[PDB]
């Protein structure tokens, strides 16, 4: 890529319908050559797609929790339990991380009864799992994944 | 919303370029319709933008991080604290939590030079921070917070 | 319930025998709108009894403290586990919690000797403890549970 | 207090609306000397007063929190500290402990934002406090403070 | 006992070889009524002997600890636990304490290896050990067990 | 100090009542020459005192605890920290520390409530205390501090 | 540099007064080019120089640590901060961390009272000290940061 | 050793290649008392070896790492525990220690990856291992272990 493809990077991360008209304007380059880098990028695995940002609020999912992970130890563990992990309904990330836990894992729910049975109840019953400590979100003040280039 | 909104949404969360035509044949309904239904869900703020899915690897974001603060506590500390963590450039997520420490932190960095100088030395001049914790991320297992509905 | 089961509620909270006749005149409602209004509340599951707030110093119940319990991992342990704490003489509240440790426990006791004997030494042999951690209260400051409308 | 003081305790500890021809008919005692003896116990301040029992669920009391806190210390710290957490509107129990945390407060609110708007955002600017720890409770085993004799 | 007896006990726990004669001068007591008291607090068990304080310093006892156990819990651990630890040479204090530990051992020995032959050595051995955090004691201010009156 | 000398002190750590002639039995050496010895190691030091061992119990010494406590850091803090400590009513013991902690108290109390008036509230106005962490003491399964030769 | 330098270092690395001769006997190299290699990577700076390795138990360095260190937050703490430790006699090893801690120092020294006197008192008078944490190394199993290259 | 063999110690231990005749001159001896000195210290085993200082950047050795470890304790369980963590390539330092944790190690690696799988995956497969915590190391502030003598 080259500084080109940058630029082009920085407005797709946070508004992927702008047209190529609005892009090829802003950026400064032929449209046919906007569309031609665009389609490269997506061919080489940088843009790996394209997603709709829908507000959690709107679905109810107050129940927002941060959880860390201490684990028993043993051969590849964190291959084992970083996929059952991941394979929990509502839980969208997990990081096998350096420190006094193993994983961290986020996850979203509607409500503390939800997330006792859906998360709670299977994390528990995981043998590679010591024991865990889930951190309740009182308040997102940023969420914003989608952004990689500031 | 309802029942069909959803499926709209479940789709658009993990591909929203698909065609129109080609939701509305895997939904069941026409397309004017669809149409009408992804307007009214922007409209309301359910769908609040678009945006590209770009790999982090391919940008050399190699060195991920999950920071956690203790705060040095004063009136309305979380609004001024939170605020000037969401400043700092290569942090996309910022939590107000509960638990023996305050905020969690989501950041990503392509060096531990550029870490250090972008994230740390300008943490430690916050006035609010008591201290922090840093926690490497050794492996994404997975990390995919655009799925709201599983 | 409405606006006027509040303000009935507000009172029984801390005074259950004060009369009928003082409390409609208080609140300003007929005596028998009064009556009806208690007996549904009572038939609703609302009000589920009335207890004579007894005060354990008076019992010689100096030995008060609140435990931390650290759970051995397994399906439902919160269920097995909670309720053989649940079950121990003196022990008046258990609680599933959300952080570095899985139960809170709350208990009474005369004495020292009292709290080794019936809480200690049979924690210590429930086969769902890890470990636990024992707060002693030096000083209760306030014990109103009975206050649920403030 | 005697034998037969314990056994009207023990019964009006959790019905205090049982008759006194019942309890008396219960324990084997003429009516007019379980009167006399309940009276005692109230001058005494054995029977403190006479509460209704209310289901919180009913008040939707669904966050419920147990939160640690660790003091800035200072002179009779304990006394101005404890206090001030006493008079914070949702707060029921607030206890002085020994161990690594020096308070220990138990509150009850409708939800997240209620309590992070009466207890965190108040919590957050007393002067006496250095940090705090909130363990928020997924499940309520048992919460029976009205029982003193087993 | 009596304020006579202590006045003995205060004297005699910092000084046991002071003279009757003197022992009574300063009391204000018959020497004979003195011999008695001490004589009758022997048999009583409130005075269980006569020890002869060795400075530690004098033995080369340099490696000073203090070190916490955290058991694996199971019936009676206390009672095993705390038995095997006594029986260690070196150690002249056990402790079963609340709190995020289980036991407090206080010990002393010449060397580094000595303490790591005669108490490390041993204490990993022990089956009821989960693991132990030693606190080196780099300067004694105080240790004076002997005074029991202040 | 020679191999006669530690067995001469190994008799006095624990019994330092029985008679010369008796000792001398046990030894096997001259009065005369046990008497020398014994002044000797009085002069030189090695011998400080002697001293009753009182029964803890016998006055009412129940409330054992043994308190971690984190310093304020400032110039030669341990002196005048370790000294303010050194002087409270009811502390024989005060240990500078290495470890999380950096000093560890032994204390005496007969009750709660003399716990907190002399110890607690005296060690919350000392300065150079960040805060403290007590442990409670259940039972002393050994505490020979006397025993310097094993 | 090549596969022939690291061939040299690695031999460098363990012994640095093996003669010329048989180091290019080992690796097959004319001994000017050996020679000509190694002015080339100490003019580069690859070879920062060459040292005696004294064994530290032959000046009866037995007391060793690895001290933690937390930090009062504030700009470029960690150069102050860094420094000033890095100063102190003894200190060996002064590494700015993530975690729990900022910084881990490891220093010798003959006795605990050195330690103490030219280590302890020191830092605690550093002002960008919050407090420290020291870990007594009882064996080192392992010591050889000259082996760069296994 | 003498205070002629401390002033040439303190030579070697920065610059091993410094020539006899320099050494002579600053110290002040005759080169072949010099020499013999030498040789009797390495004879001796004063002196272990000579060793290049090889600049661990100039090898890409950017992932520098200082590792704690918690054991699962039992017979001998340092020895074994202490060596197998010894044997793997990137370590140089392996420590056994006093405190919250059993071990400390000091490793290297030249990125991410190279650590995961050949240090982490290599632990956690030790069955005396419980858990570890590793702290990575932003900055090396010192690092110079070679100076014994300061
Ligand atoms: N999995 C491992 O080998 C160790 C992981 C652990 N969290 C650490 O930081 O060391
Ligand atoms: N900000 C506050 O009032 C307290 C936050 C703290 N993390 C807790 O869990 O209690
Ligand atoms: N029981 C569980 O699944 C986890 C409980 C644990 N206390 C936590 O906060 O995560
Ligand atoms: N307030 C104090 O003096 C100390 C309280 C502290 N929680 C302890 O256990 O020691
Ligand atoms: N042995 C037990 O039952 C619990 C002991 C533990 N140290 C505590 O404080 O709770
Ligand atoms: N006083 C100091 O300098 C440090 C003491 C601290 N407890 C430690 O172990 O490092
Ligand atoms: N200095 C800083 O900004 C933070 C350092 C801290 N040890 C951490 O890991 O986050
Ligand atoms: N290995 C042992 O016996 C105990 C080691 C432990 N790290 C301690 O400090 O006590
Ligand atoms: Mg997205
Ligand atoms: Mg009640
Ligand atoms: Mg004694
Ligand atoms: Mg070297």
């Amino acid at each position: 890529m080259d500084e080109i493809d940058l630029r082009i990077l920085k407005i797709l991360q946070y508004n992927a319908k702008y047209s190529l008209d609005e892009i090829a304007r802003e950026i400064r380059i032929p449209k046919a050559t906007l569309s031609y880098r665009i389609k490269k990028l997506e061919k080489d695995g940088v843009i790996k797609g394209y997603y709709a940002y829908i507000n959690p609020a709107s679905l109810n999912l107050d129940y927002i929790v941060i959880t860390s992970v201490k684990a028993k130890y043993g051969k590849n563990y964190h291959v084992e339990l970083g996929n059952k992990l991941a394979q929990i309904p509502g839980v969208w990330g997990v990081y096998f991380v350096l420190g006094d836990n193993d994983f961290i894992v986020m996850a979203r729910y509607k409500t503390r009864e939800e997330f006792m049975e859906k998360f709670l109840e299977r994390v528990m019953s995981i043998p590679e799992v010591e024991r865990t400590s889930t951190q309740v979100v009182v308040k997102i003040i940023k969420e914003s994944p989608n952004i990689v280039i500031f």
